[PDB]
């Protein structure tokens, strides 16, 4: 049946002519783009000082919530994060489910002078050129989403590009496939994606299982300074926390509650 | 939840490639000189009370495997507008013919005949590629593709000024291709199914083709009496390949088809 032969084949040589071509225009813009701000090289100086290092997020909805804060401007929300003491920020670029976009991680990005990561779902290195065109300075990889292939690939698309990647992990099995990639930064994440229950205990018990030499970031269920104190006693002293900051009015002054009590 | 979220940023991934993908072939369409007008090539060599021959740059085919061995678009080119082509049909499939999207443009800039991108669409995208690479008319299989398909390919081609070869096989096809605008109806005599060729099906078909149609008898046409034949059924536009191909002077074989 040589026409629904053909048919199959015409269509991936139509989807890879299409890749091909994008790629190339995203690659003039990575070269067109200045040098990545240095990601985890800022969290590291934080802790170096003895002070919490923070990744800031700016986020405009929920999936389950709604609108976050009902006056949502990234570029004020980045100074205003800045000047709490953020280290770096993490913008969400996905639209249908946090109703984020692209253009706010670049926004976000010129208005201060953090380091900022692409918080979004990526299953292709398509998307890293995306970010690296964005301005970004790290990428997110999903252990729960991607096999072990593609998050060395993700990763490896990363560092080729001058960023840096943070590799999300809820469970052992997780952080055990996490340990095969290079990346130092560990994102231990308290909310369980079956349940959407959220329990510090979960990063204290996947931090006795890392080595000394990753980065730990904690992420969800982190609202005071005295939680941070608590997730510092497992080794956890870099965390990721935007909407309970955002949902407060001075920004600021939230942040520096969170980081210096 | 992560299936589902997986599933959508897939379909954005794809939509997004699919954009800056086409903004680039628009740039290069703007940058192509205007459409030869295969059409108007075909008409005026039937005004003149000459066969119009489409002469077709083919290397091989699954039908009959390899073909012409040593290759040349453009000399191929060359030889065909000596011998009196009307305009050129180039194959740019690669598995299956062994064509190039390169042959279509080197056998087009080696002459000054309209070329047609011989392959198969599926996607209005590949119309914006036809044109990037000179391309004066596209190919619509009435076979392979749906009525919206059809007619969104054919719009396409129009928007880019080009024309459109629609190619039909049977009743139903042909009952299909006149709800579209375009004038070049193929009357394929070749079954896809069984790979036979049997000239009496463009016989047969161009018994229900209304007049205002330019009917292009293809396949199974290898001699000038073969053309003789199908002109008594009002067919004088044909679109052949292989016995050309098949041929070491490609010029004189062309030259003995249409004039004998």
């Amino acid at each position: 049946d040589i026409l629904r032969k053909i048919e199959a084949y015409k269509r991936e040589e139509i989807a890879a002519a299409k890749a091909r071509l994008a790629l190339d225009e995203l690659k003039a813009r990575t070269r067109d783009q200045s040098a990545p701000r240095g990601f985890l090289k800022a969290l590291e100086a934080k802790r170096a000082a003895g002070q919490f290092a923070l990744i800031a997020e700016i986020k405009k909805a929920s999936p389950s919530k709604g609108l976050i804060r009902p006056d949502f401007d990234p570029p004020a929300l980045a100074k205003a994060y800045e000047e709490g003491g953020a280290a770096c920020l993490s913008v969400l670029t996905d639209t249908p489910s946090f109703q984020g976009a692209p253009e706010f991680l670049t926004a976000a990005r010129q208005a201060c002078s953090l380091p900022a990561l692409r918080k979004d779902f990526l299953f292709d290195p398509y998307q890293v050129y995306e970010a690296r065109s964005w301005g970004a300075d790290c990428i997110l990889i999903i252990m729960a989403s991607v096999d072990d292939d593609l998050a060395k690939e993700l990763e490896d698309t990363a560092f080729a590009l001058g960023m840096d990647a943070l590799i999300e992990v809820h469970d052992e099995a997780e952080m055990e496939r996490a340990l095969k990639l290079s990346s130092r930064l560990l994102g231990v994440n308290n909310r369980n994606l079956r349940s959407f229950e959220v329990n510090l205990a979960v990063s204290e018990r996947l931090a006795k299982m890392a080595p000394s030499d990753r980065l730990l970031v904690g992420e969800s269920g982190i609202f005071t300074h005295e939680d941070c104190l608590r997730l510092e006693k497992s080794g956890i002293g870099t965390f990721l926390i935007g909407e309970s900051l955002m949902r407060q009015h001075d920004v600021a002054a939230a942040t520096r509650a969170l980081l210096t009590g």
